[PDB]
């Protein structure tokens, strides 16, 4: 690890421009995230974002040791600030008057290109869990808002802490969204020994096993598949519990870089923060393949549920949806998407026959040779159908990069009703 | 003072094959045309092979240059060393002459300028790369004697050629590396709305909650008010008391930029409630409003049994001239125009004796303020401000520079908006003189006007 005071002087000179970016980040990225987390937060807004005149400091730089460049920067930020919020519906005002931030900030240079500026984009995020301290003014006002009766000073610290780590990241294009995951982690939650149920976490993905009663060394034999978007830096987190009426039985933390190198591993892990306990796991790092050359063997191997492929859907927009002339006759378009059993929904657009979503959706696929994509456009206002689309996934198998991008014609709709999507397929293969 | 950065060296080494690709492109698309156009005898010159080897550049020292530094740039001095075997082959087809470089040494200081700095990621607009002084170079040739017999290089020597190559690496020559387009920078520091939405928040009717249990036997009539949102712009109406069919008759004007999926959001509430606070909501996609341009309808409120809201919505177009202003004024606290301000910087402000400059801007009663700069008589802001304008024929823009420390004025500027009406694109971009200030105090701004017309 090296020092870079020249980097500190650079940051110091850049500070007013960094502050401008932070303000933009708060108002155009963070604020919509807060507002859409709870219906009672719809009138939330930042009224002032001032982070002070003292810049963040970089205390150490290490290049992490193949088409990417990994830089680990030890960051320290201590300063007085004024970040004010307001929830007008409840006449609630509060603010942050000082912040402390200590942790390792990860900067990934990817992809490398054979022309200047040599780096296509930057990815900025914090490793592990960053250490933060936050002092409030009028915190009791925020905690009195209904729907937030579950929040505390502590809980807010955790939420903000988690907001700074993967899969969240600042993406910075250098030569001019919709990222394909760098891998899929298949988790065989097999067995334990000395001590019950388990909680399995990969980023925002949470799995909870079933409970076995009156049994030390229980057999769960469950399987979870988790998406990994940015690598390296995501981790596997496991916590085991017994029901008390909460009984902590041990924890596990696994850096995914280890799973990534040795593609497959089947080991017993000793539990942390506990005198006695071992956990039996089988971990598999699956590569997203842009062709179906391995599909034939993958299907055979899966037989004797499990996924052989991944569907990535970009919902762009739709036009000429069934409607009348006037706006009161216009629908509130929402899209339902499913491949077999699991269904997902887009956000709702209002009083329009030309809705724009630009939202991303991913579906795990058992067998793309036998499964169909079903897209259904509905009106939330009148509770009726505006059109539907059926896409056999086999159509993707024969497409270049296994992707299809167009404005599809809607069935059972208007004469010229269309929906614009980009649908992509990836085969999940070991090694 | 000067630091080493081995992490930077490891980075270069890992990036090296991609750097080599850039060098190859530089030779064939920049250097080769320069040679061919340098002498009539060199018109048939060409590189036949460009291989710079597998040994990476080395950085031996890094220093941030601090003296005489414009706040709009960052200056980096990098100590460069390159020692390695290579293969750079030449050809002059007119003289059927071939020669090559088999090894090079390069030692010198390479300057990297980060400019311009911008108030958004990636924070640096471009890189400018050149050597600060003539670097010490060693070049070993194969068939150099063949090249010197060429009539276009005849009379030249190994030493002279070294100087030419050495001089090629310094000013006015430089490598320019843009990170953001000029279009992005202009919109970042001077964004123009693609439209203005005028919202007539008139009245509602039958505003009743969903509670129904003992409602009306304990609590009185609701006191309805509205909260109106367009992006980050939020408006809140006044409260009407004890009326389920209130008339607000308020008007809000909202800037509309480029965002997909953007909507008009309205939620009605009670001032004096029990636990039931919600009186209904309304959402309209802005693409639909832009289509119909004008609309006057009653809308049924969502998430509520009974309730309707009366709105009149107008999509206003920004015109770069004043051809419609007279009629716009006739048709209409409504606005006929829009003012867009870019606050660049200031110089020679009245002054450890230096002030903490902040800028105050106003059009009548409407005021906006910049950020605070500290201990400087030459503050740089690069900030954006937008003003709604009732009548550009009668109103003035007033700009005032203040010292936050002593809480006093450092100078002021008055700009009649009628001056903009007769300017090209109704824009003025210059360095203005500050009144009631120092003898040579100035402020640099870009001022633009757009007329708001309903189409
Ligand atoms: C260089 C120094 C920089 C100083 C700090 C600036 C950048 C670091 C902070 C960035 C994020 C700030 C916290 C916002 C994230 C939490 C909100 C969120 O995303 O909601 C998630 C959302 C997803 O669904 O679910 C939620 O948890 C909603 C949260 C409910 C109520 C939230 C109340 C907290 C209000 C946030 C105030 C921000 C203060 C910032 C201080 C740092
Ligand atoms: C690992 C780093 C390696 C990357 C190498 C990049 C740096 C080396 C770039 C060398 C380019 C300089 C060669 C001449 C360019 C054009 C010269 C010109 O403009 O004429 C100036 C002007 C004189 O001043 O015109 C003149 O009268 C002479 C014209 C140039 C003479 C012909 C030059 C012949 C040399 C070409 C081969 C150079 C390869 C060496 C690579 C090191
Ligand atoms: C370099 C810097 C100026 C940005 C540093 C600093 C400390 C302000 C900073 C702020 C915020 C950071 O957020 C990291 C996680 O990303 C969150 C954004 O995810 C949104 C969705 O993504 C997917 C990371 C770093
Ligand atoms: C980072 C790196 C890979 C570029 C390093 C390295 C050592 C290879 C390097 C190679 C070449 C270098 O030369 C810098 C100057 O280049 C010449 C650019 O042409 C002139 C065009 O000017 C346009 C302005 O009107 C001038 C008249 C500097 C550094």
């Amino acid at each position: 690890t090296e020092r870079a005071e020249w980097l500190n002087k650079t940051v110091k000179h850049m500070w007013p421009f960094i502050c401008q970016f932070i303000e933009k980040l708060f108002r155009e990225t963070i604020e919509p995230a807060v507002r859409g987390a709870n219906t009672h937060l719809s009138t939330f807004s930042f009224t002032k974002v001032d982070v002070g005149q003292q810049p963040l400091r970089i205390n150490g730089v290490k290049v992490y040791t193949k088409r990417q460049i990994i830089l680990d920067l030890q960051i320290s930020f201590v300063g007085n600030c004024e970040i004010d919020l307001e929830i007008k519906r409840y006449f609630c005002r509060a603010g942050v008057k000082s912040i402390q931030i200590h942790g390792t900030m990860r900067v990934i240079l990817e992809p490398l290109i054979g022309d200047m500026p040599l780096v296509g984009a930057l990815s900025i995020f914090f490793l592990r869990k960053p250490l933060l301290e936050i002092n409030w003014t009028g915190l009791t006002n925020l905690l009195d808002v209904p729907g937030l009766n579950g929040l505390s000073d502590t809980i807010i610290l955790d939420i903000i802490s988690n907001y700074l780590v993967l899969p969240n990241r600042i993406t910075v294009p250098l030569v001019s969204r919709f990222p394909v995951p760098k891998g899929v982690l298949r988790i065989h939650f097999i067995e334990a020994q000395d001590l019950p149920y388990g909680i399995i976490r990969v980023g925002n993905q949470i799995f909870q096993s079933r409970v076995i009663k009156e049994n030390l060394s229980p057999k769960w034999n469950e399987v979870y598949e988790a998406l990994v978007y940015e690598h390296p830096g995501q981790e596997l987190e496991i916590e085991l519990f017994d029901e008390d009426p909460d009984d902590f039985l041990g924890s596990l933390m696994i850096d995914l870089i280890e799973v990534e190198k040795e593609r497959l591993l089947d080991e017993w892990f000793t539990l942390d923060e506990v005198p006695k306990g071992k956990l039996h796991l089988r971990l598999e790092w699956l590569t997203l393949m842009p062709n179906a050359s391995n599909l034939d063997k993958v299907l055979t191997d899966i037989k004797a549920g499990l996924s052989s492929a991944l569907l990535i859907l970009y919902l762009d927009s739709a036009r000429n949806l069934p409607s009348g002339k006037k706006i009161s006759s216009n629908p509130n378009p929402v899209v339902q998407m499913s491949v077999g059993h699991k269904a997902q929904e887009s956000k709702i657009r209002y009083k329009t026959n030309e809705p724009v979503w630009e939202e991303n959706f991913t579906f795990f696929i058992h067998n793309p040779k036998r499964q169909d994509l079903e897209v259904e456009v509905r009106d939330e206002q009148h509770q009726c159908s505006l059109g539907n689309l059926k896409v056999p996934l086999s159509q993707l198998l024969t497409s270049e990069d296994m992707t299809v991008s167009q404005r599809f014609q809607l069935s059972n709709s208007g004469p010229n009703s269309t929906i614009k999507m980009k649908i992509a397929l990836r085969v999940l293969h070991l090694e």
